[PDB]
């Protein structure tokens, strides 16, 4: 199908890619992982998101997330997303053309009592994707806990 | 991956399935669609769940979802889906492996104000996927939104 037309601002992101990132947060010592991102979709107003990771060494899974981005042509956009974990996440924010950025905050966290807040960063920077996900805790505020970049396959 | 002893009970799931529905509900005429499920894992106590429906003349897509079920040896199970019309559900129940059926009911709903809560219900019929959705609203109590059955492939 063809591209939708709220979808062709953020055609940059259909396909697969896939690189390394690296966790880090006040009560937990740094780690690494694998990643890849598919963006794919079917003819609507909506971006289907898979993702997985695995450890860099030995490629054993460790944890999936999917879901959904929906842009809109006043540059606002939603995303819903459900983690392996047994988290859901509705995201809202905005994406900048001229930057090749989405920026997102959590207006809900479902089911996970301890994390009230995660945002969510994108930029396309030199045709990698790169993002910083940001938590709170009840006790910790909204900080830096994940940054990747992948290549496009 | 070797099946996580926490998924095994559910491992009449893994697989594709495919079948067709149907919608009704008071204010909304009743629809026909086509629908396809799979459930897959990758050895960790989680099934992925990813689900589409189509238009049955045409093949024509309409909606997507897609989360993950964790089910645990007491019989408890939560469900986290985000769903392509920019929905997120925490939906937690119970799984009774002597019927092959799943009992599930959101604890939260997510971005969509009108809707207050679901619930879904599967029942492995003669080898056969059966479920119901039942929805409530502001005004309308829980009662019957979707039913479906899909054949394994």
């Amino acid at each position: 199908p063809p591209v939708h037309p709220f979808v062709a601002p953020l055609s940059y992101l259909l396909g697969t890619w896939r690189g390394q990132g690296e966790g880090e947060y006040p009560t937990i010592p740094s780690w690494r992982y694998g990643e890849e991102i598919r963006f794919s979709h079917s003819g609507k107003p909506v971006i289907a998101y898979t993702q997985k990771t695995w450890k860099l060494e030995s490629g054993a899974p460790l944890l999936a997330e999917s879901g959904y981005f929906r842009p809109r042509p006043d540059g606002s956009i939603e995303v819903v997303i459900a983690c392996s974990t047994g988290l859901v996440e509705v995201q809202k924010g905005t994406y900048n053309v001229d930057e090749q950025s989405i920026k997102l905050k959590s207006d809900l966290v479902g089911n996970a009592s301890k994390v009230k807040e995660i945002s969510r960063e994108f930029e396309l920077v030199d045709g990698k994707l790169s993002y910083v996900v940001r938590l709170s805790t009840t006790t910790n505020p909204l900080q830096p806990l994940l940054k990747a970049i992948l290549d496009k396959l």
